[PDB]
DNA sequence: GTCAAAAGAAGCGGAGCTTC
């Protein structure tokens, strides 16, 4: 144990003792920091990293000297290094802006001069980096290694942070701000979104300066200075970039939005460098400078990345060794860059392609002011999608002469719920920009002849990404469907393209015309089969033609019929047969293909099975209230309101009620995952919303056009035929609009109620202000969800049967138990140990517990069985990272701003998150593994989840491959998986030791209403113990089914469009037999084995 | 309560209570 003389040499003018027993200041970085066995930093020991590192980036060969390397990046040229001597002046102001901040710290209070005589400064929250300075006369300075250290990992933040950021959904700007999810004002989640929050700008910081450091955390030393002093460096680095205007702070009021919020939010963005910054072309020069093994970097030629050992974000699960091999085989996958579609964006230009697949140029007023936000946030994804793919270009350009034989490699990890994951936000797998650009499938094809196999397949790959769906169609029947719109609509694109493939020039209405004859068309994959289809007519060499154009095997409702196959545990019913049959599960009907189910058997998949469903409980909930005038016209306002701009609902001359599978995508999806009916209606009245904004633009841009239009017209002639017709229809929303937002249903006693809101809509439109706010979202959303929602959930249900909505509420039960309980014991081991670290003296309040001592409350809770496993994954729904633990600052900046709370890894309740993960998990996870990893796994392929994109060389049997990995799946029982732990749980679980917060919330889960209130310990453990004894009876029959539904004739097409199902050669024929019969039959199976088990 | 990642700022004082 001489580490305590190993830091010492390096650091050794520090100030502070190295003994946490000493009485006078004790320095807090080198008891919390150890040297490391090998070198991880190249600055370790520099008396100026700085100037070193700035030495080693002035050329080639000095740069190849410092990295001890023969070749460097040949993107590192002249021009780059030139940007990087003008970014390193730029690392010495802001290290001059830190000196002075320390200076300002030290002489405000005094607090330089009482440090020096004692004052434990170094332990306040706000001078943890008083460890890091050195003496200097009758001040403090700091000391110039590691100041200069954390400059350069700032440097390489500033550079590439915002290509790493997490994308914010709605619900996360929700968690953020504390407003409610649905109640959201327009565009604040596009603010959110484009910045950073503090913990979110400090610990990205943070990990890079503690890395660049190379230093390794002392075990036995606490968390306050270990994840402290690097976060209080980060918190100071992030304070000097707002000085320097390289980040811009903005602090948001939601006073401003919700009065009685009285949140005021930190939001940071990194200034952008212009696009054509010669750095964007290299800006990982310093990470792969200062790091033996840089994470940030692109993976060219035979430079493959390393397989990461633990679940992303999950440092306690390690990936299984079969989830490694699956990284590993994604990893090895060679990406080219396709020259043609790059070319063509590049002369299209960042305007024109912002035009075609964004908004283009904004007048912000022939627009609505909250569609204009709408629209700034479509063209940023694109316009930033767009620099990202570019930058990358440059980079690739630069190692060869030829762009296309560039072999580039992405990293992978494997997240909470089994997905296999590209790292970094703009990357083939998340920008459908970048993904047709650079691809991982490629073929040569024989095209001489339109007979050929490898026609078939282009034509399958041209109609697919033109948005014919091929899943819906037998092959034969979309060549035809594809030759009509090749030679109809697009006829003029083509011709276009063919012109482009020729001379390289785009004409000036280049815009207009792929817009016009693509219509509803448009998309990357749309402008990438026009391209591939002219370069084919141009082609010197039909029968040698070279093309990444892909076909994506794709799952058909694959989430609900993972689930409806994974948890359904009952005996079989005829209506599980047929609905299943929808998501490729055909028994009984050998080599039976989606294609000709769709065209020959059913044509509704399960989005409109649960449609048609909502359709008969729209009908029964008409009935109840037959009588009820006024709720029977609550019903047809929110009808008219939606069928005036959703296209999925439509309502006749007679009053017909037509419903399209559109409405039901997102719903089905997320109610069988555990989402409530709240959220499902505020999404529904959103998209509502956005329609109605959109109109109001489409309004002005008539208005400013002709201003004799009438607001009938302006509002309405697009739809209707004459001046009459659209006066009814501006009637019907002026109308629709005040009857849902002045009255809205209640649920008495189980009974709908009619009630006055008295804030109503009313009063003459301003098109450009027009704003549906507050108690008229919240109105809308109490209609949508009493009229709408509720009778979708029953659809929904009759659709994927009871008996899952069963087993997904017994799994949902049982993991928020197991999750309350991890959770609060780990809270309360806690202060058991934060009670015992009071009664010494060399201890301090701020400090934390230790690494070491974090492990051994983490450890304890083995017995209660915190892990899932399956054999081949493991899951870990508890647990996060969460400041609820410390409950206490971590560091705050020098102006005692900045205050980054204390994050500790730990579990936390899991909510409805059980289900999602486990169907997530053992379904599509649990299949793309299973294709990555089999015996004749399909090379060259990239996978999105549910869909897998191959070359259309090797269409059929990687279609077929990845059936079989379904099947693969559907030999899973996550039920079982969850049981198997949850009985070790209720084997060690006391109930007793818990608090009364956590034994409410079991009480939740556990009993029925009336039995909450106060129930007594031994009540909610009996209850506990009877999900137990549930998940082993949905376990049996999940595992019974299985085996049962294997000894019978299978043809799985699930992953559908090719045409190329996986039979299981089970020997028990059901062809020539209804789906009653066959449950029957099924049945007859499942009580023979049941039996054989019982006895 | 879908999930795939968390997440208020700041004065006075040196923690954590406090007000916007
Ligand atoms: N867990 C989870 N997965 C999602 C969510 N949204 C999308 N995904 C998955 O991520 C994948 C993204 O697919 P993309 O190829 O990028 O296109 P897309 O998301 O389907 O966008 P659209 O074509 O407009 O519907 C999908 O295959 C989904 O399975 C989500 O909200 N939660």
């Amino acid at each position: 144990e001489e580490l305590k003389e190993g830091i010492d040499a390096v650091y050794p003018s520090l100030v502070g003792t190295a003994d946490s027993k000493a009485e006078g200041i004790k320095n807090y970085f080198k008891l919390s920091f150890t040297l490391p066995e090998e070198q991880k930093s190249r600055t370790v020991g520099s008396e100026a990293p700085l100037k070193d590192v700035a030495q080693a980036l002035s050329s080639r060969a000095r740069y190849e000297l410092f990295t001890e390397k023969e070749t460097a990046n040949p993107a590192f040229n002249g021009e780059v290094i030139k940007r990087y001597k003008e970014l390193m002046e730029h690392g010495e102001g802001i290290a001059d802006i830190l000196r002075s901040r320390l200076a300002k710290f030290l002489n405000t209070k005094d607090v330089g001069k009482r440090f020096a005589q004692g004052t434990e400064a170094n332990r306040w929250v706000g001078g943890k980096l008083l460890n890091i300075v050195e003496q200097d006369g009758d001040t403090f300075k700091y000391n110039e290694q590691l100041l200069q250290t954390a400059v350069l990992a700032g440097l390489q933040w500033r550079l590439t942070a915002t290509s790493n950021t997490a994308i914010k959904d709605a619900k996360d700007v929700a968690a953020i701000t504390g407003i409610d999810q649905a109640l959201l004002p327009e565009g604040l989640v596009e603010q959110f979104d484009t910045g950073m929050t503090l913990t979110e700008a400090v610990s990205s910081l943070a990990q890079k300066i503690e890395s660049y450091w190379g230093l390794s955390r002392n075990p036995n030393a606490p968390l306050g200075y270990t994840k402290g002093i690097p976060t209080a460096m980060a918190a100071e680095i992030l304070a000097a970039f707002v000085e320097s205007t390289d980040v811009v702070e903005n602090i948001v009021d939601m006073s401003e939005i919700d009065p009685d919020n009285k949140k005021t939010i930190g939001l940071y963005t990194i200034t952008e460098l212009d696009s054509f910054d010669p750095i964007n072309s290299f800006p990982t020069a310093i990470e792969e400078a200062v790091l033996v093994n840089p994470t940030e970097k692109m993976f060219f030629g035979d430079d493959i990345p390393p397989v990461a050992n633990t679940q992303l974000r999950n440092p306690a699960v390690r990936n299984t060794p079969e989830q490694k091999a699956a990284l590993k085989a994604e990893q090895a996958t060679e990406f080219y860059v396709h020259t043609p579609m790059v070319q063509f964006y590049e002369t299209l230009g960042k305007d024109r392609i912002l035009e075609l697949m964004g908004a283009g140029t904004l007048n912000k007023e022939l627009l609505n002011d909250n569609h204009a936000k709408s629209l700034e946030g479509k063209n940023r994804s694109v316009e930033d999608s767009y620099n990202q793919l570019f930058s990358v270009i440059e980079q690739v350009r630069a190692q060869s002469e030829d762009i296309s034989t560039v072999p580039i490699h992405y990293a992978y990890n494997m997240t909470r719920v089994g997905r296999m994951q590209m790292l970094g936000k703009y990357n083939p797998q998340s920008a459908k920009l970048v993904r047709e650009a650079i691809l991982p499938t490629k073929a040569t094809l024989d095209l001489s002849n339109q007979n050929n196999e490898d026609f078939s397949a282009f034509q399958l790959g041209l109609a697919q990404a033109l948005d014919i769906k091929v899943h819906t169609m037998t092959r034969e029947v979309m060549s035809d469907e594809l030759t009509k719109l090749l030679e109809g609509n697009l006829k003029p694109a083509i011709d276009m393209m063919v012109e482009f493939n020729t001379t390289g020039s785009l004409p000036e209405n280049a815009v207009d015309v792929l817009n016009t004859a693509l219509g509803d068309r448009k998309s990357f994959v749309a402008l990438m089969a026009l391209m591939e289809y002219s370069r084919y007519l141009v082609a010197e060499d039909k029968s040698a033609f070279v093309t990444p154009l892909y076909v994506e095997a794709d799952g058909v409702t694959n989430g609900p019929i993972n689930a409806m196959m994974l948890m359904t545990g009952g005996l079989f019913t005829p209506d599980w047969i047929r609905n299943i049959a929808k998501g490729g599960l055909f028994i009984g009907s050998p080599n039976k293909t989606m294609n000709e189910h769709r065209s020959t058997a059913d044509n509704n998949d399960l989005y409109q099975a649960s449609t048609n469903a909502l359709m008969e409980s729209l009908g029964k909930l008409r009935s109840n209230y037959a009588s009820n005038m006024p709720i029977q016209s609550q019903i047809d306002s929110l009808l008219s309101l939606m069928d005036l701009f959703l296209p999925d609902i439509n309502l006749g001359e007679n009053g017909a009620l037509e419903l399209k599978r559109g409405i039901a995508k997102n719903p089905l999806t997320i109610t069988i995952y555990g989402s409530g009916a709240r959220g499902i209606a505020g999404k529904l009245v959103s998209s509502v919303t956005d329609a109605i904004y959109e109109r109001m633009s489409d309004v002005l841009k008539a208005r400013a056009k002709d201003p004799n239009i009438s607001a009938a017209m302006a509002m309405f002639g697009k739809q209707a035929a004459s001046e009459a017709h659209a006066e009814e229809l501006l009637a019907r929303f002026l109308k629709d609009m005040e009857t849902l937002t002045s009255t809205v249903p209640v649920k008495r006693k189980g009974v709908l109620e009619l009630q006055s809101t008295g804030t109503g809509a009313k009063g003459k439109i301003n098109p450009k202000t027009y704003t549906i706010k507050g108690e008229q979202l919240k109105a809308l959303q109490e209609n949508m969800l009493h009229f709408f929602v509720e009778p979708l959930r029953n659809g929904i249900t009759q659709t994927v049967g009871e008996s899952l909505v069963y087993s997904t509420e017994q799994l949902q039960k049982a993991t928020q138990i197991q999750s309350v309980v991890l959770e609060d014991m780990f809270k309360q081991r806690v202060q058991e140990k934060l009670a015992e670290k009071a009664k010494d003296p060399t201890w301090k309040k701020g400090d934390f517990l230790t690494q070491k001592e974090l492990n051994d409350i983490q450890a304890s809770l083995n017995n209660l069985a915190p892990m899932i496993e399956t054999g081949s994954q493991t899951f870990y729904i508890a647990g996060s990272e969460n400041a609820e633990v410390a409950n206490q600052v971590l560091a705050t900046n020098l102006d005692d701003r900045m205050r980054v709370p204390m994050s500790i890894y730990a579990p936390a309740q899991a909510g409805v998150a059980g289900i999602p993960f486990m169907t997530i998990g053992t379904g599509d996870g649990m299949m793309m593994q299973t294709l990555s990893t089999m015996k004749g796994a399909p090379k060259n392929t990239l996978k999105i989840f549910d869909g897998m994109n191959i070359g259309l060389n090797d269409i059929t049997d990687a279609s077929r491959k990845a059936n079989e990995a379904v099947y693969t799946s559907w030999q899973g029982n996550p039920i079982k998986n969850v049981y198997e732990s949850y009985a070790k749980f209720m084997k060690n679980v006391d109930f007793s030791k818990l608090s009364p917060e956590a034994l409410e919330a079991i009480g939740k889960s556990a009993l029925e209403y009336d039995q909450r209130e106060n129930a007594t310990v031994d009540d909610i453990a009996n209850a506990a113990s009877l999900i137990e004894r549930n998940l082993r009876n949905i376990a049996l029959g999940v595992d019974i089914r299985h085996k049962v539904l294997d000894k019978v004739n299978l043809s799985i097409d699930q992953m559908a469009a090719v045409g190329a199902p996986y039979q299981n050669n089970g020997k028990i024929d059901l062809s020539n037999m209804t789906p009653e019969q066959q449950a029957d039959e099924l049945n007859k199976l499942f009580r023979e084995e049941l039996e054989a088990r019982k006895q």
